[PDB]
């Protein structure tokens, strides 16, 4: 896994960040623990269109195709059109009541899961999402 | 439990229906199995304002203060302002994927749970919601 594949847009301004492989291993864990229930393989079980594929992410509002945007999303989940807050029903830090796995999640983890999500299509191609 | 307390508005047109106590016992079961996780005591764990109290229900869009409206809600969940469908994240029949307890739910059950929900404030007063 070259440093190239591990280079992702950290924000929407185009800035790049190189994540360590270790962080990605941790992102996967958090992901497999708190997201795989409805997102295994980068899909969205109950909403096929709003996937974890680059295309879907890029077309979200705002685009969720960069680490910052993905981190924001977990901290403050919103519908695809991004105008209705769904933190009450979607896993988030203010939703840890009905989502036990969100009680010990830290920014570092959010950062890692974000890198993990963005990594998958680079390595699994269209198998992801 | 007189037949009076068991008289509820079946629809928004003001029609009344008298449910049997037996049906209410069954509604409670379905409720305790599929709703108590976020609605025990008629509350909404992750959204305090959108409760199961008569006032909140009556102020929903459309009002969810009659059996038909409540049944519709479970079949097709929508935000409080009733304009965003949240069946993908809220228990419903098209949401039974992530909500196992919704796989064997029948209209009869929906009808019973609806009666149960509407019964609680009549017997628990403000303790409910
Ligand atoms: C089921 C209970 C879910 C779990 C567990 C997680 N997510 Fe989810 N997510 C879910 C739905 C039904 C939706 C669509 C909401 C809508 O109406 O738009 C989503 C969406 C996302 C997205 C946005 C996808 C996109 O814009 O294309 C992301 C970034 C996302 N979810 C990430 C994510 C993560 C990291 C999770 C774990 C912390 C997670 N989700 C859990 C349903 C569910
Ligand atoms: C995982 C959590 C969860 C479960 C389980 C759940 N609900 Fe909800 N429910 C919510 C949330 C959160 C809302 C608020 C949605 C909104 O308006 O944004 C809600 C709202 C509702 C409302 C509308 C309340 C109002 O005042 O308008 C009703 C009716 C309702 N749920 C009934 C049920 C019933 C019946 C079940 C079971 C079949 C159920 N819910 C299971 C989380 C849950």
């Amino acid at each position: 896994l070259t440093e190239e594949l591990r280079t992702f847009p950290i924000n929407a301004q185009g800035d790049t960040a190189v994540l360590s492989l270790k962080e990605i291993k941790k992102g996967q864990q958090v992901f497999n623990a708190a997201c795989a229930q409805c997102h295994a393989l980068g899909v969205t079980r109950t909403n096929p269109d709003v996937n974890l594929s680059p295309e879907a992410l890029a077309l979200a509002t705002p685009p969720r195709d960069n680490i910052a945007a993905l981190v924001d999303y977990i901290k403050n989940p919103t519908t695809y059109d991004g105008f209705v807050e769904i933190s009450e029903l979607h896993p988030s830090l203010k939703s840890s009541d009905i989502f036990p796995k969100m009680r010990n999640i830290s920014e570092d983890d959010l950062y890692n899961v974000a890198g993990y999500i963005l990594l998958q299509p680079k390595v699994r191609g269209e198998q992801w999402g």
